[PDB]
């Protein structure tokens, strides 16, 4: 995987989107764009919450995205602007890239999207440009709206600077570049973006960053369906809580099984070391991990540590005043997770007479998993991945980060309209429910 993002030449005009994007650039700078950049948010299918944990995840990019009409300039000016006006204009000359993760204001993604490609290549000068942001992913609702805005900035900072990357090294560094705004989360979005393929859904690895197709089953229709409530994950610690909560789990786990913990920072590192297989791991957290919540003294205790040395070398910024840490369930949770990706997938690969009854199964449990041992659901999501069941529903679970956000659900072809409609109906009574395909990556489009 040495492919970079393609390249479409495009006639302006017969885009819609784009003319009219074009036109508010001119407007806005007096100029046209010499370029353009698009990067899909996406649906994570199943495989929630264990990317941090270094386990494979099955997501497919959606055709919502983050689109940027790009014109860079000689100067040291960044001029940020948004079609939409909830996203005030922003602009900065400054070689120091200052991301505050106090308020993550939207522009702060862009930058860390153009931070993380200037860094790659060792460069202090900012780079100079003029872009105006059009994204159409609902925003913090488990589309990562977030990772597509930080995609396409990196990519477009990479085209202005005239410098190559593969699409997997751009998805490996806006993995790390995201942190920038806060959260720890793992690689799946921005891999997603990237390595997206029309028509098909990914199996996405980590060290090594590999994607493999995966054909979807044939009768159901895969629709989105927001709870409306909001979540933003860089805004609240929920998330970092939750990567920590593994991150301790994991090192105790080694400890336990008498590894070396000190280096340990993730889940799978642990059933790596062990070479069994997930399912022993599950008997082994069951035998190394107490239910009952661990405690900072306690943890400290169990590490032969100090308390300072967690909050030091261990603990994030906005985990340190935790008292409770489940890593019990946090782990029961991963494990599982990862095992039912790997069956989903498997279960995709040979095509079994009930392979959607089947395939649903394994959605549900991804949910309940969610839901009651990471804890990272919501009413709301409860209730909507009910109704979508109560109507047609083969596979309903939260989908994203969870509390709050949206939901994944495998309708079968014709119940389709009922669904649509009594979910519509129950809940909602396009834009906040509507079906999706496996869209296709980011890419560079040069009106030619
Ligand atoms: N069109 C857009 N323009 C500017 N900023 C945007 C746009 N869309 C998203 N964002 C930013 O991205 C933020 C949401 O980030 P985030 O909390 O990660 O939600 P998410 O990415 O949709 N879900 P998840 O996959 O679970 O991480 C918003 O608060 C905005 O700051
Ligand atoms: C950008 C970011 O942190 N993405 C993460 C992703 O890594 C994954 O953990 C997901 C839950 O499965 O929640 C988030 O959106
Ligand atoms: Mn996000």
């Amino acid at each position: 995987a040495t492919e970079s993002p393609a390249t479409r030449r495009v006639q302006v005009a017969e885009h819609p989107r784009l003319l009219k994007l074009k036109e508010m650039f001119n407007s806005k700078f007096g100029s046209i764009p010499k370029f353009y950049v698009r990067a899909p948010g996406r649906v994570n299918i199943i495989g929630e919450h264990i990317d941090y944990c270094g386990y494979s995840v099955l997501p497919m990019a959606v055709e919502q995205d983050v689109l940027i009409a790009v014109e860079p300039v000689k100067t040291y000016a960044l001029q940020l602007a948004n079609t939409n006006p909830l996203y005030p204009d922003f602009s900065t000359s400054a070689n120091n890239i200052q991301i505050d993760k106090t308020k993550p204001l939207w522009h702060n993604y862009f930058l860390c999207g153009l931070k993380g490609i200037q860094e790659h290549f060792g460069l202090s000068n900012l780079t100079g440009m003029n872009c105006l942001v059009d994204g159409n992913i609902p925003p913090s609702s488990g589309l990562s709206s977030s990772s597509a805005l930080v995609c396409c900035a990196g990519l477009v900072t990479l085209t202005v600077l005239g410098r190559n990357l593969s699409k997997v090294e751009l998805a490996e560094i806006c993995a790390k570049s995201e942190r920038y705004i806060g959260t720890e989360g793992g690689g799946m979005d921005q891999s997603i973006s990237f390595l997206a393929e029309e028509g098909t859904a990914k199996l996405i690895e980590f060290s090594p960053l590999r994607a493999t197709d995966v054909k979807l089953p044939s009768g159901a229709v895969f629709v989105i369906a927001n709870s409306c409530v909001e979540m933003n994950k860089a805004a609240t610690s929920h998330f970092n809580i939750r990567v920590m909560e593994c991150r301790l789990a994991a090192k105790l786990l080694a400890k336990y099984k008498s590894l070396q913990w000190d280096k340990v920072l993730r889940l799978e590192e642990v059933q790596a070391k062990l070479g069994i297989s997930l399912e022993e791991m599950l008997l082994v957290t069951e035998d190394a991990l107490h239910p009952e919540p661990y405690n900072p003294e306690e943890i400290c205790r169990c590490l032969g540590i100090s308390l300072e040395e967690l909050r030091t070398q261990i603990l994030s910024p906005n985990t340190q005043d935790v008292l409770i840490f489940k890593l019990y369930q946090r782990a029961k949770h991963v494990y599982s997770e990862a095992a039912r990706v790997l069956q989903f997938k498997k279960i995709c690969e040979e095509a079994p007479e009930n392979m959607v009854q089947l395939l649903g199964e394994l959605m549900n449990q991804s949910h309940m998993s969610c839901r009651d041992m990471y804890e990272c659901s919501c009413p709301e999501l409860d209730q909507l991945v009910d109704i979508c069941r109560k109507f047609g529903a083969q596979g309903s679970r939260l989908t994203g980060a969870g509390w709050g956000g949206c939901t994944v659900s495998m309708v079968p072809a014709d119940k389709l309209p009922s669904f649509l409609a009594n979910v519509h109906k129950a809940y909602y009574q396009k834009q906040s429910l509507f079906a999706t395909k496996p869209g296709g990556g980011a890419l560079v489009l040069l009106e030619a």
